[PDB]
């Protein structure tokens, strides 16, 4: 099917502010053909209700080998991770990680959480004019080094990520994606092999441990995709989030007032960044198992379906008057962090983050603003992130 709308030649000023061309398509149904950024043709469905439904469908897999698209040499090397499954498999995979994630275990890594950002902070106030970039001073490094260690990846080895992740964001290619795919999955294979027999106490060498106790319950395939999945899906995730958030308090004097007035009310705050502008544009990839109608319009069985996210978060009936950033709104039943089986298992883990980093800005740095006009920030055209290349602030 020819798509509608080719994302790509609108330009940055659609990776900019999207939400008039997913509303205009809302308008006239759920289902829209469209061509991605990068070249790729997908559907996106649009519109809270849809959306939510589309997420917990069981007729819309995650599994490959449902889709009449073929996974690439590289990407087939590290599909085998729960978000890429369908029970019974996503079952026995989430369920080894499961306990890991739980409120009460990621609230004994607040004091190191803590450590972290304050050192960022401060590193970033020593700038002698009073100017710094979030992403770089604190939205990047801090995710990233939070995930290390609870995985147990090398200080030396994270520099690769940077620029790894700028190229699964913000290419320069279709091929380049792929090469940094390439590339990060032998890493992940080397630093797989480099555990095993060590002893270690992290994360990673305790799941290789559990791969060689039983390799039904987790394969050397899998366990190379649940290294990646845990390092990919929760930090160019929580990174954007920190950044975004902070954006859109900064440009929204009174919502940061309001916040500089109560903190109490930061754990609302940090909900509503993830309603009004989560990183996570459109959800992963979903394959009907069978051909479905959706509002008249059917979407063949295997082909691409992406769940627009940000635009389920802009529906008027569900979030009145959704173009107003608000951080005492009623966000319950935002779709941020997914819905149904596959919704997402580090979400404590990056509001305990999001939480402190914001709140860190906003007690430690006096007067702190945007350095930049808005249509100066440059956004990442990537399809499922929402994202800025910089962040420019300033403060007293
Ligand atoms: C602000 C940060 C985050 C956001 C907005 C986010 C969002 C999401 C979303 C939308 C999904 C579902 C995608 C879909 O259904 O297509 C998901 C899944 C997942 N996320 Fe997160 N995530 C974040 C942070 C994290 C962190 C910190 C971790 C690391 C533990 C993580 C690990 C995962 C995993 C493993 C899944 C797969 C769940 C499954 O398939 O059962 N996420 N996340
Ligand atoms: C928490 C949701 C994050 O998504 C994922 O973890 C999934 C499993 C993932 O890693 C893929 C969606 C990647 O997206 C693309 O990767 C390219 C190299 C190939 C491309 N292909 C389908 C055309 C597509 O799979 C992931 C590396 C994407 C980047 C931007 C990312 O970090 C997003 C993460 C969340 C959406």
């Amino acid at each position: 099917s020819p798509p509608v709308l080719d994302l790509g030649a609108l330009g940055q000023d659609f990776a900019a502010d999207p939400y008039p061309t997913y509303a205009r398509l809302r308008a006239e149904g759920p289902a829209h053909r469209v061509r991605t950024p990068e070249g790729d043709e997908v559907w996106l469905v649009v519109g809270y209700d849809r959306a939510r439904a589309v997420l917990a469908d069981p007729r819309f897999s995650k599994d490959w080998r449902n889709s009449t698209t073929p996974l690439t040499e590289a990407e087939a090397a590290l599909n085998h991770n729960m978000l890429e499954s369908d029970p019974p498999r996503h079952t026995r995979l989430r369920k080894l990680v499961a306990r890991e994630f739980t409120m009460r275990r990621v609230e004994l890594l607040r004091p190191r959480v803590q450590e972290i950002v304050d050192g960022l902070v401060d590193a970033m106030l020593a700038a002698p004019d009073g100017r710094a970039d979030l992403m770089e001073s604190l939205a990047w490094p801090l995710p990233i080094t939070v995930i290390s260690e609870l995985l147990g990846v090398p200080e030396p080895d994270r520099a690769a990520f940077r620029v790894w992740t700028d190229a699964f964001v913000f290419p320069d290619d279709p091929a380049q994606a792929q090469t940094a795919m390439a590339e990060m999955s032998g890493y992940l294979s080397r630093l797989i092999d480099s555990k095993r027999g060590q002893d270690g106490e992290d994360l990673l060498s305790a799941l290789v441990r559990t791969s060689d106790e039983d390799g039904s319950r987790l394969t050397s395939e899998e366990l190379l995709g649940m290294a990646h999945i845990l390092l990919v899906a929760g930090h160019e995730t929580t990174v954007n989030l920190i950044a975004n958030g902070m954006y859109a308090l900064l440009s929204h004097p009174d919502q940061l007032a309001a916040l500089r007035a109560d903190m109490t009310l930061l754990d609302g705050a940090v909900e509503e960044m993830l309603r009004y502008e989560g990183p996570v544009e459109s959800a992963t990839y979903r394959f009907p198992v069978e051909p479905v109608d959706l509002d008249g319009t059917v979407i063949p069985a295997g082909d691409t379906v992406l769940v627009v996210l940000a635009d389920a978060h802009r529906t008027p009936e569900r979030f009145p008057d959704p173009h107003r950033f608000d951080i005492r709104r009623d966000t319950a039943g935002h779709l941020a962090f997914g819905h149904g089986i596959h919704f997402c298992i580090g979400a404590p883990l990056a509001r305990l983050e999001a939480r402190i980093a914001v709140r860190a800005l906003l007690e430690r740095c006096p007067d702190l603003a945007l350095d930049v006009s808005p249509g100066e920030l440059v956004w990442y055209p990537n399809p499922m992130i929402r994202g800025l290349k910089a962040l420019p602030i300033r403060w007293r």
